[PDB]
């Protein structure tokens, strides 16, 4: 690259964009805001003499109905249109077969990456390690990682001949052959893996903070990062901001040597990490958290930083893809033969048909042996004949994602009692499946699990929603157990799939039969 010159780069970032190509319901995000964004910070740049490098972690499957829909063709055209250069794949990019996912590939004008992500029969990586830029002379190489807990989460389903290695481990080998056949100027790896402070990854697989360790220091530039679904802002070394602020400055980590970033989820941010490259080494001038259109409720909603208007070409390219989108949630996707109850002064007071479908769906979704979830989260009752997503929506309106743990028989002793507290005529009162006992005098007496009484030295695996697992209602929570795991996967695209498949539903396999009860 021509000597003792400084070059400036420009790294625009976003990641876990889970088919978030529209706007929200207040204005907020979407891909055509995007759009216009960085066209502007492209203009800016070019004017400046410098470059411009776009790049996803991934995760752009999963979380919008009129996206998941459409196996999220509106997302990587809106993408192809912005201008993206590369991706890393994600997990939820394996919510589909293989050959959607090839699909979405031909879509896509930039690079969908991995290097970790290997075919068992043969040992050969399924998808491109890496890819390579030109801007100006500089030549530039972007890896791609993706977590290795992709095929143990859940029930796990297309992962037929496919196989996660260790990315951390790829990251070394991958480096490696680059610097030995490209001598690339910059070295970025795009990932799906997740910050954790202090590397402190728990139970999940290690992320990036300990990859960036592991590496040899200042092995990359950078890593663009995803999974974890956070503002990586620095309030202290190691340690994130708790409650980022859109608009606050955000001080990226920095670990051996190593730049990480991510920029939370949805669109919500375009990161932008500006960088001068001069005699091989890359210095950060500057790092932001740009907000697309977020609002705070205030009862209104109030920008926190500039309105960026919706690039027209954007809107005129999605909108056939929104609009078809909610055309389609009016679509028969089942039929029951009987009322499923989801009515307030039911669901409070009693076990019901429609909290065991929500929570056989959860479990079926998650791989669970059980499940709670709190009356107050059912919104609706669906009629006897033919189920509609906008059903689903009304039954489950508030966007929240089921999650599992992982736990000891003692531990779902102590959960359950404290959950059996909750009483009836509050919106605390618990829906269970595959529970059973008789409560007396704040102890549950003949505790059984699917039929079977719970055994401290077994390990069940519980369902319920991000809500309730938090703290919600007064639930204890379960965010911070080693073995606690956010799947992404929305409620309402939970039980409409659930549906969908089941269906047509006789509801007399939902019907409560007195396993659990009070006196
Ligand atoms: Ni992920």
């Amino acid at each position: 690259y021509e000597q003792d010159k400084t070059y400036k780069i420009t790294v625009l970032h976003t990641n876990d964009h889970h088919g978030h190509f529209w706007r929200n319901e207040y204005g907020e995000y979407g891909l055509a805001a995007q759009k216009t964004l960085v066209d502007g910070i492209r203009k800016e740049v070019a004017a400046e003499g410098g470059s411009v490098l776009l790049l996803s972690g991934g995760d752009i499957n999963t979380g919008v109905p009129e996206s998941d829909l459409q196996d999220a063709e509106p997302d990587f055209r809106g993408m192809n249109l912005v201008g993206y250069d590369a991706m890393a794949i994600g997990n939820h990019e394996f919510d589909n077969p293989l050959t959607v996912l090839r699909q979405q590939e031909k879509w896509a004008k930039f690079p969908l990456l991995s290097a970790n992500i290997y075919q068992k029969s043969t040992g050969e990586r399924l998808f491109k390690p890496w890819a390579l830029f030109k801007r100006q002379d500089l030549k530039i190489a972007v890896i791609g990682l993706t977590t290795d807990d992709t095929a143990k989460i859940g029930n796990p389903e297309y992962f037929t001949d496919i196989e996660f290695r260790k990315p951390a481990d790829e990251a070394k080998l991958v480096i490696q052959e680059l610097q030995q056949t490209e001598k690339p100027d910059i070295i970025i790896a795009a990932t799906h893996m997740g910050h954790y402070d202090n590397g402190e990854h728990g139970c999940n697989a290690p992320g990036d903070v300990e990859m960036a360790r592991a590496l040899p220091a200042g092995s990359l530039a950078m890593i663009v990062g995803g999974h974890s679904q956070d503002p990586v802002c620095m309030a202290a070394e190691n340690k994130k901001q708790v409650d980022y602020v859109p608009g606050t400055p955000c001080k990226p980590d920095q670990q051996n040597g190593i730049w990480i970033v991510q920029a939370h989820e949805w669109g919500k941010y375009v990161g932008r990490a500006d960088f001068e490259f001069r005699n091989g080494e890359m210095k950060m001038v500057n790092y932001q958290l740009i907000p697309v259109n977020l609002k705070k409720k205030v009862s209104e909603r109030v920008l926190y930083t500039p309105e960026i208007a919706e690039n027209q070409q954007m809107i005129s390219l999605l909108s056939p893809f929104q609009n078809k989108g909610k055309a389609q949630l009016e679509v028969k996707i089942g039929e029951t033969n009987g009322r499923l109850e989801g009515d307030r002064d039911k669901v409070r007071f009693v076990q019901t048909n429609m909290g065991r479908l929500i929570l056989a769906a959860q479990m079926d979704r998650t791989g669970a042996d059980f499940a709670v979830m709190s009356g107050g989260g059912i919104r609706d009752s669906i009629e006897a004949g033919d189920i509609s997503y906008k059903n689903v929506l009304k039954v489950q309106p508030f966007g929240n994602v089921v999650v599992y743990a992982d736990m000891t028989g003692k531990e779902v002793i102590d959960y359950l009692t404290a959950v059996a507290q909750m009483k009836p005529d509050s919106g605390a009162y618990p829906q269970f499946a595959n529970v059973s006992f008789v409560a007396k005098d704040g102890k549950l007496n003949d505790l059984k699990i699917k039929g079977e009484p719970v055994d401290p030295a077994k390990t069940y695996r519980m369902a319920t929603l991000n809500f309730n697992a938090t703290g919600g209602d007064g639930y204890p929570r379960l965010d911070n157990k080693c073995g606690y795991v956010n799947t992404g996967f929305i409620d309402a695209e939970v039980l409409k799939a659930y549906i969908q498949k089941s269906s047509p539903l006789d509801v007399s396999v939902y019907e409560p039969k007195g396993e659990v009860s009070w006196q």
